[PDB]
């Protein structure tokens, strides 16, 4: 199978760093892999006319920082605008969670904006490649899911 994957978020909260991690990278990706036994290529479109992008993916993966909470309450912004617009995969990304004496979101919050958008949340550390590789997985099993 075929996926498109939106990534939304702030600036600089590091959608364009996992993109990359998983494009293999050091714009938009393309990169076939196997999950559960099946492969499926993602095409992941790190573009974030905002009402022209989220008119398109397969599913959408919404990034905020865990060290900055205005990008966090972003996040909540960008579901509204979603649920404005498009039932498709969402997944809730707290990035950056290396960075533990900054952190500003705890995990808790982010569990919680998860139930209340009734979603997936994974943390996330684009300088570990903590996680990342799990996120775009993660994708894959909740698009087959729908
Ligand atoms: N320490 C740390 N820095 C990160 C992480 N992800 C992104 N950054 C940094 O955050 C900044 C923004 O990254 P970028 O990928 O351009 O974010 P974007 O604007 O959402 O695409 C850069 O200074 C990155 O080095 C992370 O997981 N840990
Ligand atoms: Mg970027």
């Amino acid at each position: 199978s075929v996926y498109k994957v939106l990534l939304l978020g702030a600036p600089g909260v590091g959608k364009s760093a996992l993109a990359r991690i998983f494009g293999g990278v050091e714009h938009t990706y393309d990169r076939s892999i196997v999950v559960d036994g099946e492969e499926a290529s993602l095409m992941v479109y790190d573009i974030w006319l905002p009402g022209h992008c989220m008119a398109m993916g397969d599913a959408y993966v919404i990034v905020y920082s865990v060290t900055d909470k205005g990008s966090f309450e972003k996040a909540s912004e960008l579901r509204v605008q979603l649920r404005r617009a498009r039932d498709v995969p969402i997944i809730l990304v707290g990035n950056k969670s290396d960075l533990v004496r900054s952190r500003e979101v705890s995990v808790d919050e982010g569990r919680a904006c998860a139930v209340v958008f009734d979603c997936k949340f994974i943390e996330t550390s684009a300088a570990l490649h903590h996680n990342v590789q799990a996120l775009f997985e993660g994708v894959v099993r909740q698009i087959r899911l729908r």
